[PDB]
DNA sequence: CCTGTGACAAATTGCCCTCAG
DNA sequence: CTGAGGGCAATTTGTCACAGGT
DNA sequence: ATTTTTA
């Protein structure tokens, strides 16, 4: 049995997406990525791109009060305006219409229809993971890294991944100061590895690769907790 | 050029409180 | 009661000066 | 439900 179907996980929603989206350049908050997980699930459960979110189900899934769930949704929704996702040279807006609330506790969004082929009809070159794996992660760049690791994950839960550092900076859109490699180490790399090791079922180590005086790549290795 | 760390600026966390319906 | 508002201190993330080649 | 990518 593959760990995607392990008994403790199987009941959580299966999030699935093309590797082009896993590799795309975009910048979303934790809260925005949490809602996008719910949109992809909904879309795949049956599409014109019009989706829904209930405050009450959001609070239940992420372990929040009703009031904070309402705050998270309202502010993340407004901040979606003007956000674009760039595939690799090809930019699309996430939303083609502002969000609105038809009735108390309910919100309605229109996801760009040109993005729907990135979430359905996948036969290969896709990324998969259970929502329960990511819902305790806090830092949004730790969410980006976890999805990239998942992209090379074998059915048994393990894998290895080399990632060029210039590429990480471009596609995750890290802030300016993380071009200085000691800041990249202390505020992105160590922080995100610690989050994955303590909030997911993945167990992760890494080694730096150098060319001359420059560090150019990180090489990641990992195994699943249910195999240990 | 490269490294780590102290410090300070700005953003984000989970909580708290009020009230309409 | 929920959930749509208003707020908080604690805590993390983003930036840079400095010391020094470990 | 599933698979093709790093190097
Ligand atoms: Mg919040």
């Amino acid at each position: 049995t593959a760990v995607i179907n392990h008994k403790k996980r199987k009941n959580s929603p299966r999030i699935v997406q093309s590797n082009d989206l896993t590799e795309a350049a975009y910048s979303l908050s934790r809260d925005q990525k949490r809602m996008l997980y719910l949109f992809v699930d909904q879309i795949r459960k049956s599409h014109d791109g019009i989706c829904e979110i209930h405050v009450a189900k959001y609070a239940e899934i992420f372990g929040l009060t009703s009031a904070e769930a309402s705050k998270d949704i309202r502010q993340a929704l407004k901040s979606f305006a003007g956000k674009e996702v760039v595939f690799y040279y090809e930019s699309f807006p996430w939303f083609i219409k502002p969000a609105h609330s038809p009735s108390r506790g309910l919100y309605s969004v229109h996801i760009n229809p040109y993005l729907i082929p990135f979430f359905i009809g996948l036969q290969n070159r896709f990324t998969q993971f259970r929502l329960s794996e990511t819902k305790e992660i806090t830092n949004p760049y730790a969410m980006r890294l976890y999805e990239s690791l998942c992209q090379y994950r074998k059915p048994d839960g393990s894998g290895i991944v080399s990632l060029k550092i210039d590429w990480i900076i471009e596609r995750y859109q890290l802030p300016q100061s993380y071009q200085r490699m000691p800041d990249f180490r202390r505020r992105f790399l160590q922080v995100c590895v610690n989050e994955i090791n303590s909030r997911t079922p993945m167990r992760l180590s890494y080694i730096e690769k150098k060319k001359g005086r420059q560090t150019t790549h990180i090489v990641f290795s990992f195994r699943d907790i249910t195999s240990m």
